């Protein structure tokens, strides 16, 4: 067929991590308006079907641990897995509250070889990465740089309005075009394979 | 205004880089298939609208020539403009004959205001290799008859460049060099959806 099978027990996992308040040391301040932001989005997967687990002020081990754990668990009544980073960033690298780890290796976790619960299923990257390349099969990134945040308010509303009728390179299209109406745009690298509804 | 409106004299035009050959002070193979490859997709695009133009083992310079003069034309009738490049692929970066040259540099011409006859539409890169950003770009990136990728893209949209959108024709090109097992990938910018007709 040209859509992901969708016909699971269950739409899959979304992960979000909200890192709000970072250590001194890293010279990163408060990300104020990102509960906002957590919290449309927790609101808005949920309602997509997703069964949504949202995180706070991580650090870097964390983050690691955290991810890993979920790549070993047994996905196999899942149509999809999607996580969602609200931070610091700079370029390939997210901040954790305690430092900086590389965006390739929070995904990495998640690739056919070593996640073959997963293998030809979606798996959805949002990064709300403010303050500034994992290639393989079936992965999605939607990045974007523009300092709730514009994205994540575009990203909710669009989803809860159309997120069962359109396909997500549509869905993420229109958000674009908001985020670039507003007036940096956000990006999207697709790997996928095949088309991405949400509904059955 | 869902789409890019296509409502223009002509689609626009496409070059092509057919780099093949490379002079010996990068010790860069003969590109065997290139040619194929070349021809494969000059008479696809041709097919879909495009005013197409191939250019054979440019030099670095000829590459960054071409798409500033390129930019430098006048856009106002075209719907959009695509660029094709068949080459040597390092990291960020094609190789000329003479040696090597970014992407970026290829695109900065191009870019939101350099070209204010292709502002609002889109440009589009093909590249087969083997940031940066900004709104109404979109590239198609490989690494590796012609190469599988080339195969794909002219087979899906000689038969549905005319009835789906962007989009759908890359990805089931992913999905049909996926299936011959790396894998390609779209990274896009584009602000509204893309049909190659209307
Ligand atoms: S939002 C995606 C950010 N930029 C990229 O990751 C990127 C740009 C680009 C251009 C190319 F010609 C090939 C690959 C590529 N990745
Ligand atoms: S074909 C594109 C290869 N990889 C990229 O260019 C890439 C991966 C990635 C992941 C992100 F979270 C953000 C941007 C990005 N570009």
């Amino acid at each position: 067929t040209y859509q992901y099978n969708m016909n699971f027990e269950k739409l899959g996992k979304c992960i979000i991590i909200n890192n709000k308040n970072f250590d001194k040391v890293t010279g990163m301040g408060v990300r104020n308006g990102t509960d906002k932001d957590a919290e449309a989005l927790f609101k808005c997967f949920r309602s997509l079907g997703f069964d949504v687990i949202v995180y706070n002020d991580c650090s870097c081990a964390k983050m690691q641990d955290l991810l890993k754990k979920a790549s070993e668990e047994d996905h196999t009544n899942a149509a999809c897995f999607a996580c969602i980073l609200l931070s610091h960033g700079e370029e390939n690298v997210i901040y954790g509250k305690d430092g900086v780890t590389p965006i390739k290796d929070l995904t990495a976790h998640f690739r056919g070889d070593r996640c073959k619960t997963l293998l030809e299923k979606p798996k959805l990257f949002f990064i709300q990465a403010c303050r500034g390349i994992p290639v393989e099969a079936d992965f999605l990134f939607a990045y974007s740089t523009v300092p709730g945040s514009w994205f994540v308010q575009a990203l909710c509303s669009i989803l809860e309005e159309h997120g069962k009728d359109l396909e997500i390179m549509q869905i993420l299209t229109r958000v674009n075009d908001r985020v670039a109406r507003h007036f940096q745009i956000p990006c999207v690298v697709s790997m996928l394979t095949k088309e991405l509804y949400f509904s059955q």
